[PDB]
């Protein structure tokens, strides 16, 4: 289990000067919270190697040239098949930080081993998502109402919610899911607390993508609850002009007009003080 850390002088965010070194230094500092939410899931590497004011792509199958002590599994897709890293170990956020991997994407459900074979193939979802996207003219004050009401639906029905702030222009709600829940099942409840919320609020929330109409309305993506989906992983940093992060938020936060996202910086701070917020959702 050995990476070598090349170009760690490479600045990737010239905005802050914040270099690939800086973002290994993140993804140690953040590994003990962060590896939770992650494990046994397959890991979509979104990279930037020349830093965010040049190309990305989302890398999903893994390399041949991958380390060999890296886990992998493989998902059947709908044209053919696809081998993904799955990042369980401090040393795999090394590696994700040589990649310049600034992004890791992640599906709602896990890997689960076969009886008798031991081999992963994917499992029930193990929690719901939602993420939540502001029209034109929509302030972080309605993305945090919006986020509330989503909220009280789902605590009528004795699910419990997290807030985290997306890094980028959103809020992103994560619900802990007790008993086993198919992708295919998740998605539907899902959708129908989006559905359900839109006739209560139509001016302010949809549930449709369709932009010409999203407008002073906060967007409730209920898909990414799909198996074939994911959203970025808690504690991600983003490819955007600044370092900032996917950061747990505690409802107390969500109350303040003012409320942002958190740096890179911020977010260490943060867990130095109160650990992870979400130490629940993946117990
Ligand atoms: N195919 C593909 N999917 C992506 C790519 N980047 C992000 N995604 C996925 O697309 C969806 C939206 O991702 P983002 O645009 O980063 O949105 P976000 O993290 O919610 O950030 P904001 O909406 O800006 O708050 C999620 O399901 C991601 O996993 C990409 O480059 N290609
Ligand atoms: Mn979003």
């Amino acid at each position: 289990q050995r990476v070598t850390l090349t170009n760690a002088d490479k600045v990737l965010y010239p905005a802050t000067g914040t270099t690939k070194s800086d973002i290994f230094d993140y993804y140690a500092g953040v590994a003990e919270v962060m590896l939770g939410h992650i494990a046994g899931r397959p890991a979509t590497r979104k990279r930037w190697p020349n830093g965010v004011d040049q190309p990305a792509f989302f890398e999903k199958q893994l390399a041949l040239s991958a380390p060999p002590w890296l886990s992998r599994a493989t998902v059947a897709h709908r044209s053919g098949t696809t081998t993904y890293p799955i990042i369980d170990s401090a040393t795999g956020l090394a590696w994700i930080a040589q990649q310049a991997a600034l992004e890791v994407h992640v599906p709602q459900w896990r890997f689960v081993a076969e009886p008798g074979s031991g081999e992963l193939n994917p499992g029930p979802a193990t929690r719901l998502v939602f993420d939540l996207d502001p029209g034109e003219g929509v302030m972080m004050a309605q993305l945090a109402e919006v986020a509330r009401a989503v909220r009280d639906l789902l605590a009528d029905i004795g699910l419990v919610t997290f807030p985290v702030t997306s890094g980028s222009k959103g809020l992103h709600l994560y619900t802990p899911l007790d008993e086993p829940v198919s992708s295919r099942g998740a998605t539907v409840l899902a959708k129908r607390v989006a559905q359900r919320l839109e006739q209560a609020m139509p001016a302010l929330v949809t549930s449709t993508m369709t932009k010409s109409l999203r407008a002073g309305k906060v967007f409730v993506d209920w898909s990414q609850n799909s198996g074939s989906k994911t959203t970025i992983a808690p504690y991600s940093l983003r490819g955007r002009t600044h370092p900032t992060v996917a950061a747990p938020r505690t409802w107390a936060e969500l109350d303040d007009p003012a409320l942002r996202q958190l740096s890179y910086d911020e977010v260490l701070t943060r867990i130095a003080r109160d650990g992870d917020l979400l130490e629940r959702l993946d117990a």
